[PDB]
């Protein structure tokens, strides 16, 4: 990657629908030298994918948590446990960190009722769960991870 | 909203440059109708737009951090120090929560140094800010913030 | 439920003895038309009962207690441990809460002993606790469940 | 207050509405007497009213929470914290107590939103608040403050 | 026990070696009355002995720790863990207690290392017994539990 | 101090009413001996006085408590701070202790209300204060500040 | 550096007083070239000193500390209370650090009271200290900072 | 060792490589004299050796960590515990400790994921740990174990 790259992917971090003839004029480098170099950062990973951005609140999803996880510990429980984390569902998040807790997890759900069901009822029954504290989020300031180069 | 419009949206957080033909061929629709489907998401604020995923160890950031905050109270402190939090560059994401601490901060930076003179070095002039603790992520077993349907 | 029915429950949560007459004075309505309106509120569950309010003094319930319960995780704990704790003599309040600790639970006695024979003694023997950590109710500011409408 | 006077009571605090004649074959005493038992509690001030139990759920009072809060202390915060944190409205308990946090709280509302405006908002601008800790009630396994007589 | 008793105490508490005649003298009573009063005391188990106070440091008991401790808990461990924490020589203390922790232990001892050995080495090995938290005195203001009338 | 000294404190921490006779013939020395060196143990301060030790229940002394204090730190807090701590009626102990705490203080009072009167009121308007955590005592299992020598 | 930098400074690390023939006949290698690269390890500060190891015992340090610091944030508050921190005689470490403190102080002296006198009466004075925990090291099991090569 | 031997050492702890003649015309003594005392600090273990300083960043250390560990307690855990976390590469400190803590553990590496494998990865595997919290260390304020005589 060179300086020309990170003014390309500091476009398509916001929308990856703005046309390579928009792209190109902005940026000022012929269309062919844009696509060439689009396609060589997808190929070599830096692009991994193009999604869309869809309003949670569309979906009713208003009940969103940050949970903390602390771990029975045991010899790989940070591959075990995490993996067991991330596959529930409404669970987008699962990190495994330094601090006074072992995880934190980040998942979105309707409602309560929906939240004790698919996530506390299944993270209560994981064995290499000791206990977790999960902290609602009563307002989203700021959520925007598509955001790499500032 | 509808079922169908579930079902488009299920694909386009996955993948939103598949073509039309096959998304109409995968769903079972008409390519006219799918093409108004998607263009009512996007003017009705369901779509908020697209994304190109950058993978961010391509760009170095290898300092990933989930801040907790304690604030100093005071009428209003969490708009205004959700604002001031926000607007940190390398800041991704803000949430207002309930427990012990005030507000949860996701950022990531290249180094150390970068995190303490960008984010640390910033965070401690804030004035509504009482204490803050910080949670090094050691690894991301999980960040796909893009699915909403599970 | 409409207007007029709030306005009957907001009087019945204070004073479940005013009369009838009393009652269709103050909203403007008819005493039949009341009854008719009181009965179905009962019939579908929105009143679930009256109750005499006893000074908990008059008992010399002086030993009052707000005890945080952490569990030891398991399948179903929730309403397992929930409902042990429920059935202490003494114990009001049995809430399965978000945060460091797994239940809130109320409870009022007459003397330490009391509180130590019948709740501590029985607590401790629970193999669903961990630990807990009790908070002794010096002074109630206030402690009035009843008002549901304000 | 003696025996007789207990077992009315332990009648009364469930059930306000049954009648004196069913009550006096339960217990075995004249009505006249019950009549006179009862009226002498009432003006003795042991049964300081007679409330109607409302289901909380057919207000929508789904986001039940316990708050502990700390507070900036000073000569009688306690009677001052206290009577601020009394006049919240949805706030229908609040606790002096012994332990790290210095009050507990006991609130409902029906949303999140209404939570944050007329709680939350209201609490962050209390000068003899410090902080305070949300714990979000996920389910009621009981809540019979009414019973005083196990 | 009466006014006079509770004077002839308020003096004992401090100086037990104090002549008949000196706080006959002072309290304004017979000296037979005096003796008859103190050694009813005894008798029903008011005073219960007469102790010495020893200059800790004179026995160079500089090394001072009060103790918090957390209990597995199980039947009776408040009885079962007090007990084998009270015979353990050092200890002056054992005070089961509400709170984050269960028992309070306050012990003496000359060094750092007798106090590894006799306490630390101990404690560590008793089954009931979770974790302990030792607080060390730096300083001590004041220690007179002989005082119990003011 | 010598072997023979330590013999007669270890009898005189238990009963400082002891006849000289009775000592003399259990460490087996002269009486005159004895004398002389207690003499000797009071003039060097090794003791300090002779207390009764009075049953704190027949002053129905029945809320006991252990209380943490986190200062507000200045100059020279911990004498400052430790001697107002010092002079509240009913406080027998105060430790200038390291930890999350900066004092423990022992105190002893008949009721909730007079704890919170002569205790709890008077500690929430002193400066140095932060803020503090009381732990009730529930059970003495051990009380013994006598026994220095074991 | 290179490899055979690497074997000089592993030796160097634990005995800086092997003779340059020991050290030439152990890595094989000439002691011309020994003393060269050597000289220009300290040239380039690679090698920044040479020390002699004390045993801290011979001087009496038998008071072992490790304090955490919270800190009242400010504008470079940990510049300027890293460096008041650093400057207390007896302090030979001092990080600043993520978590719920901000400093983590390793100190040594002979005594309690000379603890008290030099390192926490004037840490209590400084400004930039909100409080301080100090954890005592009851037994050192290793301390070999100089290994810096395992 | 008297006031010279601490006038030598105060010298050595800071540059061992300093000459004799240096040494003796700086503290006034003759040179066959230092050399005895010396030699004598060093047979009677006072002075246990001579290191290089190595600046650790020549090294690339730059992951610097103090981690807090909560042990299972057992007999003899504090030995047993200790000694494996001290043969962990990267290990040059083990603090047995006193507070909520059991040890204190200072650490060295040159990266996030050579911290996790060597480090992270051992000691949650390691029985007797219940679970540990690592501090990271953002800036290095003074790292000076050498100097014992300020
Ligand atoms: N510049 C453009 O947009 C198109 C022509 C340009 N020369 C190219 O190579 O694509
Ligand atoms: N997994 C481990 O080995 C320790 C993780 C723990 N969260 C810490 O910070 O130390
Ligand atoms: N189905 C397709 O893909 C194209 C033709 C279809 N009838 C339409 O309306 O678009
Ligand atoms: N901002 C407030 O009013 C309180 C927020 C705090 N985090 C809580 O959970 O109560
Ligand atoms: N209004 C009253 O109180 C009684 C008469 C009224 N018309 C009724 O229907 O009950
Ligand atoms: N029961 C669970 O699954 C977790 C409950 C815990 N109190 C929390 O807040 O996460
Ligand atoms: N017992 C009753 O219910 C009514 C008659 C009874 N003798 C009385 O005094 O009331
Ligand atoms: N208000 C006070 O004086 C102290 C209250 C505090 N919650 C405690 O338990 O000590
Ligand atoms: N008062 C005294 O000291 C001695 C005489 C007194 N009348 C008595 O009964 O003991
Ligand atoms: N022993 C028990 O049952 C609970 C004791 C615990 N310390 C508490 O305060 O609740
Ligand atoms: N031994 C006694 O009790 C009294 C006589 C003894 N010879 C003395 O000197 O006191
Ligand atoms: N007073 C001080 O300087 C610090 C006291 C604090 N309790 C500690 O352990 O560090
Ligand atoms: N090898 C040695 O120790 C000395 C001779 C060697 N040729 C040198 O250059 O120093
Ligand atoms: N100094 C700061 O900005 C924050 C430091 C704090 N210890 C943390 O971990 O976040
Ligand atoms: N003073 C020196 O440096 C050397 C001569 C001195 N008289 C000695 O004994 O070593
Ligand atoms: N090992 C033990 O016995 C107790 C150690 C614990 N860290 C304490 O401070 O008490
Ligand atoms: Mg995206
Ligand atoms: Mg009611
Ligand atoms: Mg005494
Ligand atoms: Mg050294």
């Amino acid at each position: 990657m060179d300086e020309i790259d990170l003014r390309i992917l500091k476009i398509l971090q916001y929308n990856a629908k703005y046309s390579l003839d928009e792209i190109a004029r902005e940026i000022r480098i012929p269309k062919s030298t844009l696509s060439y170099r689009i396609k060589k950062l997808e190929k070599d990973g830096v692009i991994k994918g193009y999604y869309a951005y869809i309003n949670p609140a569309s979906l009713n999803l208003d009940y969103i948590v940050i949970t903390s996880v602390k771990a029975k510990y045991g010899k790989n429980y940070h591959v075990e446990l995490g993996n067991k984390l991330a596959q529930i569902p409404g669970v987008w998040g699962v990190y495994f960190v330094l601090g006074d807790n072992d995880f934190i997890v980040m998942a979105r759900y309707k409602t309560r009722e929906e939240f004790m069901e698919k996530f506390l009822e299944r993270v209560m029954s994981i064995p290499e769960v000791e206990r977790t504290s999960t902290q609602v989020v009563v307002k989203i300031i700021k959520e925007s991870p598509n955001i790499v180069i500032f």
